[PDB]
């Protein structure tokens, strides 16, 4: 037995009773919510139900603010071990013809104290301009599509090449969906965001999202999660009668 | 409900933030609650394990007391269109040789006043002596077995012939079960008890249990749906080599 689970758990039971009584949550209601929350599970939405209200609230308490990078919740749709890009500009891997602008992202990682560090590894990955994630779509392979690693110089600079992203909208037909959408008369929409995972030996790893100037849903995030220090510049300047999207970010790591 | 459920999902978030945030709950207890919301639902337990926690709760804001008979938790394991019987004797439908002592119940459905309700139809349901309810285990068949409709008497009384149910075990092995044994370090027995629902022309519905005094669990309810009011005194009679017990209970109805 877990002294955790029985000190957290007694509470929350605690709570929720309390709840049902202070709100008059009747038989009907109960049953609507017992279906609802089985809805969930049939539609494998449960990581992406909670991430939507709360992980938000598990970063905060998580990780702080100061002279680092801010991080920003993961979402339900990493994944593991995608592929290492190296070449003339790194670029992530695309369907051809890949709908969107191209985009070309420059920066650092850094630790506290300016120094380089040259071990990070940068995951990157982001939604195609359907507003989907492969392995986590039935509209897409699962296959490491818009998913990479980055690694930065000598120097600590780093430099991939992409479509930018643009906003996107958890299934309106799923039961999240359906809550954010019907249910509560919101949207289920987020602003575009480039995700980032670094981790370096030696360093707390970082987990955060960076976001555009501009973007419709900046105020309007329906998973919370949006943070002013992450939110960047757009340039573009056109190179070869071909206009790009020019994006720029340095991270700070803090050690141990 | 729309507008309804937007004043009980905002309060139920930032109840659950508030808690995420004064615990501190970390991203890998919350991975953790995450799999473990999963795990409920791949089994079939989302009904079970509300039921077990939370319909206590929902039942006493849906009732409440009186000189109403006192209502208690329905659980996941009612049958609509169980047999009505009117035998001699009476008794519920049971295998040949049912093992476990025999049960005679008596006692009437009278309303507040004490006219009786002749109107009235009885639906009982309890487990076999295995601790087994039919339609929900593998070891009975598919059929109503300790399931049965009564009408009472133009007097009011009511008897019915069964065995006698004993103290159960939610499955040890279960996500639900796992989390009263494992994790929490209890158990998962509910005490004996058979289920009724009342049903009359101009009454309000019962829903309910019926304890026996003496019962080990009759203070550790995995389901804390035991009210002191619903337990019964019980004289355990002995028509040789038959040790029967018997029970009396009156009920008691509001109506409209
Ligand atoms: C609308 C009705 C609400 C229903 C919500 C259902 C949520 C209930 C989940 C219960 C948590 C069970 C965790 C398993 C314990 C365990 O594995 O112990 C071993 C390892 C080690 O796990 C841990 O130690 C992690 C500790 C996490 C504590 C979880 C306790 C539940 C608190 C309630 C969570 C709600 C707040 C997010
Ligand atoms: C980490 C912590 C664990 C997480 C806890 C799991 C979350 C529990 C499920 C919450 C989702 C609420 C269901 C939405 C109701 C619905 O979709 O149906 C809408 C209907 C009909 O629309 P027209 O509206 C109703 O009639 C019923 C209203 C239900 C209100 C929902 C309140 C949510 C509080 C849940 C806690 C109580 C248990
Ligand atoms: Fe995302
Ligand atoms: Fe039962």
């Amino acid at each position: 037995a877990n002294t955790r689970v029985i000190e957290l758990f007694d509470e929350f039971t605690d709570l929720i009773r309390d709840f049902i009584v202070r709100h008059e949550i009747t038989t009907p209601e109960y049953e609507t919510i017992m279906q609802y929350m089985i809805s969930v599970g049939e539609a494998g939405e449960w990581p992406l139900w909670l991430d939507a209200f709360f992980e938000t609230t598990v970063d905060s308490v998580s990780y702080g603010k100061g002279n680092w990078t801010s991080s920003a919740i993961q979402g339900p749709f990493f994944k593991e071990g995608a592929p290492l890009l190296t070449g003339k500009p790194a670029t992530l891997p695309m369907r051809a013809d890949e709908p969107g602008d191209r985009m070309r992202f420059t920066g650092s990682v850094r630790d506290t104290s300016g120094t380089p560090i040259t071990g990070a590894v940068i995951d990157v990955w982001h939604s195609t301009n359907d507003g989907n994630y492969s392995f986590f779509s039935p509209a897409l392979p699962d296959q490491y599509l818009l998913r990479g690693r980055v690694v930065p110089a000598e120097d600590g600079s780093i430099e991939f090449h992409s479509i930018r992203p643009v906003p996107y909208e958890i299934p309106k037909a799923g039961p999240t969906g359906q809550l954010m959408n019907s249910y509560l008369g919101r949207h289920s929409w987020r602003p575009a965001h480039i995700h980032i995972r670094i981790t370096a030996d030696g360093y707390r790893p970082l987990i955060t999202q960076l976001y555009f100037e501009g973007d419709p849903y900046l105020d309007s995030d329906s998973c919370s999660a949006v943070k002013s220090e992450l939110v960047l510049p757009v340039n573009k300047i056109d190179i070869d009668g071909e206009t790009w999207q020019l994006v720029d970010f340095n991270f700070i790591l803090q050690h141990n």
